[PDB]
C-alpha cells in the first residue's frame, strides 16, 4: 500500500 492498491 502506497496511495491505493500499489
Amino acid at each position: 500500500a502506497c496511495r491505493f492498491f500499489c
